[PDB]
């Protein structure tokens, strides 16, 4: 007679810059007590819509996704945030589970794969002569998507919890930089995308995204960024950001998704990782944890309430 | 995915757990500790580092006690998360802060009528006398801080200290973080309620929270509250100050101040937290913890 009722939301087996379909989630959640509606078009595509079963107090935990690895270190992991919220029966919650940023290696392109296995030194040769990489661009990991849980109020999205994604590692990342994690709780702070340079910044909560390599913001559908033009033209080395706003890689790493997306570097410096995104807890809820790093590649959401 | 979660082992109040309490609490877990049985290390959990690695050490201090109105939420303890390089077989010393005691409810029928609002003896004293001297009590105790430290050449060296919350006054602030050990980790001011204990001080007053190096016992309540009607509201283990009508201060690296007089509207202040320059601060200190404290240690993840 355990009174705990628990729902675990996953990516439904989806990966990469785009979220799951209704069919994928039905298969993933078959025979469980979890049923979602997955939008098919517009900015709600791949977002899982869940009907609150009873007026009660719920705990809502989110884990963002990890960033991708570079062509040469530990990936930057997503973070988790948990909050307590009072919901009313028949309320609709909107859940976006972040997906991992793409890794640079391995590759089905034989030339790129020789870079990956350490037999092709063309990038190291270019680096010996330049501050950035300009010709042989690529090899930075994509940013991870953030995980978002939100509701509608009078037709307006209201964020409840956002757990940021990790930034992608640069091609030639060799040390960790130990930048502190940020957690926001003031809805008057602008929830915008991070800086894009050669790699894409992470997507925020509500922005206008125009660049192909930038991660899109949540209210635009949170698609992961493409890679920089030169990586594509030279050898097709594309390292996309993850669904949930991850920025695409160049030789530098893409930014992670969040309430505010992580910044990417201004130039294509092969030692510059993307920054992790910024997490968020609504003042409507009670914060129960700081934003803590979590091991797994893709994100997840855990919801619970007690009979 | 492995981690080590230290709790109060089921202990509450001004005194830390026994070895038997931690053995019971940690049974069937991956955690084994030695708990001091006497001296300034009593109630402090000693843990051997299993492997040379970089670790994250997350400390959470305990919340303060409530006062005479349960609508007034308690002041939550502070979280402090750091990254540290540890060597196999190093010994860490872990004091998990305990919640400050609540004034209410009470087993005493007279005190319980005050708690429910059916006895106005304190309110009448406040009107007639403009201050509480006779019917003292009703303020919550301060919460204990959580302390993680090591010994170096026989001297304690602080790594992470996560402050406790001040107690609410009978008739009822940003997180502060220090990282320079030349700013001395002293107790907070005691008035009628006790100040929180700090890292290293000499505690004289019965109602003051003790400093960490004195054993971190929670303060007694103010003597008049004990004498008049036995309204004892003690600080939590980890340096919480005892309550009077005002609230006790929370433990910390520097203890939280209590008010100068027995003002029934004055909460105790939270303690000051600390992180050593031996570590890296992972995220800003943030008040989060509504009950007892805790410590979570795990292998570092980038």
């Amino acid at each position: 007679f355990d009174p705990t009722v628990h729902w675990l939301f996953t990516t439904c087996g989806a990966s990469g810059p785009h979220g799951p379909t209704q069919a994928q989630c039905n298969n993933a959640y078959q025979n469980s007590n979890l049923s979602v509606e997955v939008g098919s078009e517009g900015p709600l595509k791949g977002i899982q819509i869940w009907k609150v079963p009873a007026t009660d107090t719920y705990s809502i935990s989110g884990y963002g996704a990890a960033g991708g690895k570079g062509g040469k270190m530990m990936r930057s992991h997503g973070v988790s945030v948990l909050g307590i919220f009072n919901l009313e029966k028949d309320d609709m919650l909107y859940i976006l589970v972040g997906q991992q940023g793409e890794d640079a290696c391995p590759s089905t392109n034989q030339l790129i794969q020789k870079v990956c296995i350490g037999e092709n030194n063309v990038i190291e040769e270019e680096i010996r002569v330049n501050r950035s990489v300009h010709e042989w661009a690529g090899g930075g990991g994509g940013g991870g998507g953030a995980t978002y849980v939100f509701k509608m109020k009078d037709g307006v999205p209201v964020p409840l919890i956002i757990a940021a994604g990790g930034g992608g590692r640069a091609y030639g990342a060799k040390t960790d930089t130990f930048h502190p994690e940020r957690l926001e709780n003031n809805s008057s702070v602008l929830g915008l995308n991070g800086n894009s340079g050669a790699a894409g910044g992470g997507g925020g909560w509500n922005d206008n995204t125009s660049l192909l390599w930038a991660g899109k913001s949540l209210q635009e559908g949170a698609t992961g960024g493409h890679s920089c033009p030169q990586a594509m033209k030279k050898w097709g080395w594309e390292t996309r950001g993850g669904f949930g706003g991850g920025g695409g890689g160049c030789s530098s790493g893409g930014g992670g998704g969040g309430y505010i997306g992580g910044n990417a570097a201004s130039n294509n410096d092969p030692e510059m990782d993307g920054e992790d995104g910024v997490s968020f807890i609504s003042p409507l809820g009670i914060l129960y944890t700081p934003a803590l790093k979590v091991m797994e590649g893709h994100g997840e959401v855990n919801i619970k309430h007690y009979l």
